[PDB]
């Protein structure tokens, strides 16, 4: 039995920025009240994890990163009512406390208990459950999935279908749900519309999936890497364009292609310039542009507010606008009912021990999602 | 007797920026096909007219400005079907051609025939109906209401109730409809919500009217001129704040006052800094901010897109989002049925010949709207 005891297990520790993960033994404390300890089964490599490595995202180090995952509950602390030992679960990098003003709002999902805005890198109680080489190690987004075992707050975990294939549904923990929701929930793409999607990685492909599910007539994929185009078309893009192929700025190209601007545009990269381009390419009177990409820390963009005064709407969202704990189990159930596909996002499957090689596949442009298996 | 003939009349010509208007004789050509010549009855002094004088808004000079007005049709050109001589009308500074993709869109109102985005200062056919001292004079927004007679394109005029009081309803041609629609149609203010309104001039007061009509529980007016507060409270503000009273930035003050950010905010001034402040003060996950104010020409704002990524919506609109020709007659009918009030916006009345004194009143901070009578 491990319940009530410290577990020594393997994890991928990031000691400093811009260095490889160190795969080594950590100690994982048992869960306190209202906490859940999870044996990880699969975790995805998301670009946002790479942002921690690259310094695009700032969070306290050293850290156990990872936020897109699925596993099995090993034990629960006093007072947990929503999961039990043996349950399949997905950690929620955006919590759902159910009590704050955001959780109570019909359209809000960025729960005030999140550790994204002003990261502390701890459990809700301000402490860590991880030690390595005698040193405390930070959590990441209340998830920390790059470990054989993690401990999360109850508000940061959802129970999912016992029959779920964890090596696929982990993607409901970030990339699929983010893109899909950004289209269907945040933008509210309409039937017959024209959409433009900037960035054709895992999140952008999931945006395309959502635009197609919503009935868009045209879905224009935009990427500087033309190797991304074939898979974009497979999941619903009607055309793809590479800005590098044109003498004009791509917002002008897209405005021309759409006979005056697109209905819906999405920035799914994380660059200030493409955020402004994406806004500009939507129709000036009624267009909507949604920011999904995470830009570099503390940098501001510049834009002309006449882009908004004419009638554009500009918004962003975390996790596709989904209330996390309510939504994740329903998304898994929908997947099990064949309502959407996940395989198109998965290009590589590697053992956890190959985490660094997985990050190299992402950085080279060669992968969409690598799933790591414990 | 004047049909088909040039009319000589008085107009207020702006020859140069940062100079008084010149009240002097102009020649007004008869209407060509699908044009309407209007004998003006009343016109308001809007801050956007002052922006032409100050160079905040760039439009070709020399010009006959004026865009908020009401009058009586003197004659119609060939093919006009929607008004007749003797009809009361309001010129539409945002046209409604009824045929472009925006006019056809259920939400859109910024008709592609507008002369706002890239002003030419002409009629739709690229020519002018005005001569002064033998020189052609530009139009403004297709309306040019600072003249005893103007000529407008048919898509830029709406017929209104024959019993309408023109010295009141002219305000439906800009300030009232802009602010009221910005609240009720663009933001879609909800019952029980908390709103913040930056700028308590004619447009901002009309935003407050709309927020109150929509059932907001709290409406916080924000102005650096505390003399504006009494009227703001009369039309529905629950509290007023002057940024100059506070050591902290007003976005922080408003976030504190609203226990974590407002539901809806409105920028109704025309400053880049207050556009960003108004965005920031809305709740980060579900807040909505609407830009109403007109920015200084060709200047960009700077902002951190994390404000949007958390969930905020940012939008702007012209003329409160109203499809102009459809909406203006209905707004007049509603005014006649006492569904809203216009008198709170009218602080001064002057003859047209005292237009410069009317601009002095606006610039000093003393007036909300001065209505000029011809
Ligand atoms: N808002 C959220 O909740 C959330 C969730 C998931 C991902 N993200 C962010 O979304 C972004 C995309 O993530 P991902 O899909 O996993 O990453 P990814 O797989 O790296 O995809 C990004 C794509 O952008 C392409 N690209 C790079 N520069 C340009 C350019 N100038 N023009 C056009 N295309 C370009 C690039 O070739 C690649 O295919 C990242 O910034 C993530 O951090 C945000
Ligand atoms: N979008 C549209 O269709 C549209 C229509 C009508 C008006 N406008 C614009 O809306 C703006 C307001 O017009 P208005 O109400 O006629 O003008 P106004 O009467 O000049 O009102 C502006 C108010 O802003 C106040 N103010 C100035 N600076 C600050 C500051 N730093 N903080 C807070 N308050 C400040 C000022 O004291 C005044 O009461 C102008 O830029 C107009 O051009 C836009
Ligand atoms: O990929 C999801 C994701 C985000 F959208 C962020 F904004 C962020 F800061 C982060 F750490 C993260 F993992
Ligand atoms: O006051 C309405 C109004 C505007 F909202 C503008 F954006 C503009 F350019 C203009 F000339 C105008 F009169
Ligand atoms: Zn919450
Ligand atoms: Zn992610
Ligand atoms: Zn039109
Ligand atoms: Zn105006």
């Amino acid at each position: 039995s491990t319940a009530g005891k410290v577990i020594k297990c393997k994890a991928a520790v990031l000691w400093e920025e811009k260095k490889p993960f160190s795969i080594e033994e950590v100690e994982v404390a048992p869960p306190k009240a209202h906490e859940v300890r999870i044996k990880m089964v699969a975790t995805g490599i998301c670009r946002s994890d790479d942002h921690v490595v690259s310094g695009t995202l700032v969070t306290p180090l050293p850290v156990i990163a990872g936020h897109e995952a699925a596993g099995i509950v090993e034990s629960i602390g006093e007072g947990v009512t929503t999961v039990r030992p043996g349950d399949k679960v997905i950690p929620l990098f955006t919590p759902q406390c159910g009590k704050c003003r955001v959780c109570k709002h019909p359209e809000g999902n960025f729960c005030l208990k999140n550790d994204l805005s002003m990261p502390r890198g701890t459990m809700q109680d301000g402490t860590s459950r991880f030690t390595c080489r005698g040193k405390p190690i930070h959590h990441f987004l209340g998830t920390s999935t790059f470990s054989q075992y993690t401990v999360v707050d109850e508000i940061s975990v959802a129970k999912i279908d016992a029959a779920s294939p964890l090596e696929k549904v982990c993607l409901i923990g970030c990339g699929f749900s983010t893109g899909y929701g950004s289209a269907v929930k945040v933008a509210k793409v309409t039937q017959g519309s024209t959409c433009a999607v900037f960035g054709l990685g895992g999140a952008g492909l999931s945006v395309i999936m959502g635009c197609k599910a919503a009935g868009a007539a045209r879905i224009i994929g935009v990427d500087i890497n033309k190797d991304k185009f074939a898979k974009a078309k497979e999941v619903g893009a009607t055309e793809c364009v590479n800005p590098q192929d044109y003498k004009k700025p791509i917002q002008e190209v897209l405005t021309e292609m759409s006979n005056g601007g697109v209905d819906f545009s999405f920035e799914v990269i994380g660059r200030l310039d493409t955020m402004v381009t994406a806004l500009s390419c939507c129709q000036e009177a009624y267009g909507v542009s949604v920011i999904v990409g995470v830009p570099p820390d503390s940098q501001n963009l510049s834009m002309n507010p006449m882009l908004l005064l004419s009638g554009r709407t500009w918004k962003g969202a975390i996790f596709g606008g989904f209330k996390s704990k309510d939504s994740v189990p329903k998304l898994v159930a929908d997947f099990m009912a064949k309502k959407f596909a996940l395989d198109p996002l998965i290009t590589h499957v590697l053992p956890f021990e190959k985490i660094n090689e997985g990050f190299d596949l992402l950085r080279s442009g060669e992968s969409i999602r690598t799933i790591l298996t414990f």
